[PDB]
């Protein structure tokens, strides 16, 4: 039914006006109405609001049951308990990206990784280009090592991701700390298809 | 009267436009909806605004008739001193919880704890399940000792609770210190009920 | 002209509702009655929105203006450096009590501190009631303590004050420190009207 | 087109009542009135919540894109890593001033700096008073010192502004850190255009 998708048109419209207002160029008023279209496919909710309203039980069973392809084609996440899995799935945050988009900048102090849940991200660290799809997450590194984003990592197709923060990345690694070596193996295949490794 | 009647209608309305754009399963989308139902019994209202515009001496008046049974059937609250419990009442946070759930999972770092106003929760630490209803409370062990939660706790009703922060909790505390030893006994018992205790 | 009193009129309208909702007492809601007619005097505005829109330049010139009364007739603030008194208002939050309240209870751990702007307040240290009104303040001693309310504080009238957190107290005074020995005096002057000191 | 226009319409309607409701003086209400004009020049967005549904990629491009002359015209910027500036940019808050208004006062604790887009401020260190136009940028000594306002600031015309707060600039400085002497060289010339220098 049609309701939400107004508030979408009622948006849009302001970001009509205030593109208008800042004379943007046609390439980036573009650009902004397709990523719009691709974050919002036409509706918008108070998503935040609508989950504080429930309980955590509920948002559990709702991020979960939308994770059911992130989940299962992630080793990492599929072959881990649900509980873990869970507790990390209620603190992605959902970002949505374009061809030919800057993710991760190599050089730049990383706070935050990524799930690609689906699209084809390109890594260039620089040596060879190696590509990650759904089922893939990067920036890990940064996120162990505290220090600099040990590539470039650059959006080849419409990107729908998740991100999560160091903060976050840590609480739930504190509370289930078997999973930290996880990721921790898949950081150094990474640092030794480069030349690197930290202490 | 009628008002905020409709504001609930206007906000459920999203919710279902919510949930049928995720295209959640039946179970969910009824186990949301009698959530809901349980939680705002057909009106919702700013109180958080509501509340805000009030003074402390009036939301403390309020929050205090609210909980008249929570507070006579509770020996902890009944026989503390008002002020006490005025304060610590001033910090719980409402929230529903449906059967089946699971309000408190063992192994988890905790950082709140709940009063039962009203239903049944199942305790299962595994040993034997102990229950507790109305007038008891539970998950303060995490709070008391900063560790993991040393039982599962399971609702077996529509139970509605107040949770309290280690925050919170650990303020009220400060303020009023004889009080600390109350919970302490209790975490105890219980304790010695499983085979446990901290230091 | 009238616009934001509807907002008012729709506000205090749920306000009605809320407590009809949870079926106050006729006392109570009374009390909430007359306290919006006192707090709002019938309208309402996004202040906090409508100041933010604002410069510091200019939201300083209406504190100030709105606070000449409460200037003028308070020493410690008359006879200051305006860029001082300034910085103080641009902290204070307006707040009203009504008769009968308590602003302050003895024995509470204190983090904030007030001014009379209009009213008469009760201060009983317990030895006699002193009384402060117009162009006075109380509840500075926790500030500068760190400790527990040296008495208690009750409105005698409908109170319209300001409020001040040890947060902005002292960043206020470490910006501007020849003014801490003036709250200083004052506290002294009071703790040996009773019998103590700190240290 | 025309919508935005009303939400300008909207809110300055209810500052006006604001203002009547307060009894402000006209010269205020003057001033405040053309600030708006200034400020908002007669439209009114959520650019706060239009960024944020945004991606960073695209935040970036308009910032950016809406920069073209602050960048342009300030060799820090101008003839810096772009990856840099944008960082930067992304992280100055818009402020516009009136003329007369005090930006910066001697003598008080520094925690921002300012970046002229447009107008010419007035710097009375008092020795002799120095200009600044668009192109510079200025309170950046208290950023690097955390300590005094070494002059005052006052603005001349209808400033245009971005402000940068102390932790966003050493957040910016870490990231990026050969480019904290380019901001301690200007720092210098201008102590030594007084008579000091920290340590
Ligand atoms: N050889 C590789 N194969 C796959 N992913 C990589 C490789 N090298 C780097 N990455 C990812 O690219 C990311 C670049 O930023 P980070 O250092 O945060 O983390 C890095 C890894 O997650
Ligand atoms: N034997 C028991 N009887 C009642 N409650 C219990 C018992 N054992 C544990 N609990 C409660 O169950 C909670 C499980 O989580 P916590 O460790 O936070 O705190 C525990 C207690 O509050
Ligand atoms: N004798 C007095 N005369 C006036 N005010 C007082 C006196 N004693 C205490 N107060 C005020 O009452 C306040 C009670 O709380 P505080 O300790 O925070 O600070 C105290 C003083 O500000
Ligand atoms: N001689 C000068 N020429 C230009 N700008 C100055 C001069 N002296 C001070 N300033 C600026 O004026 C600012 C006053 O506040 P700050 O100390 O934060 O930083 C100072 C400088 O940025």
């Amino acid at each position: 039914s049609d309701s939400s998708r107004r508030q979408y048109q009622e948006k849009y419209k302001q970001v009509e006006q205030y593109m208008s207002f800042h004379k943007l160029p046609p390439d980036t008023r573009q650009r902004i109405h397709d990523y719009y279209e691709h974050r919002y496919q036409g509706k918008m909710f108070d998503e935040e609001s609508i989950l504080g309203e429930l309980s955590e039980p509920l948002r559990e069973e709702i991020i979960n049951f939308n994770c059911r392809k992130l989940v299962a084609s992630m080793p990492l996440f599929a072959n881990a308990d649900p509980n873990f899995v869970t507790s990390m799935l209620t603190k992605l945050r959902f970002e949505v990206f374009q061809p030919g988009d800057y993710i991760i900048r190599e050089g730049t102090i990383g706070k935050k990784m990524y799930f690609i849940q689906h699209g084809v991200v390109s890594v260039l660290t620089g040596n060879k280009e190696t590509k990650l799809a759904d089922g893939s997450y990067f920036g890990e590194i940064c996120l162990l090592t505290r220090g600099r984003r040990t590539a470039r990592v650059r959006a080849d197709t419409y990107c729908r991701l998740y991100s999560l923060s160091v903060d976050n990345f840590n609480e739930v690694l504190e509370e289930y700390p078997m999973m930290r070596r996880a990721f921790e193996t898949v950081a150094l295949d990474r640092l030794d298809r480069i030349g690197k490794k930290n202490s």
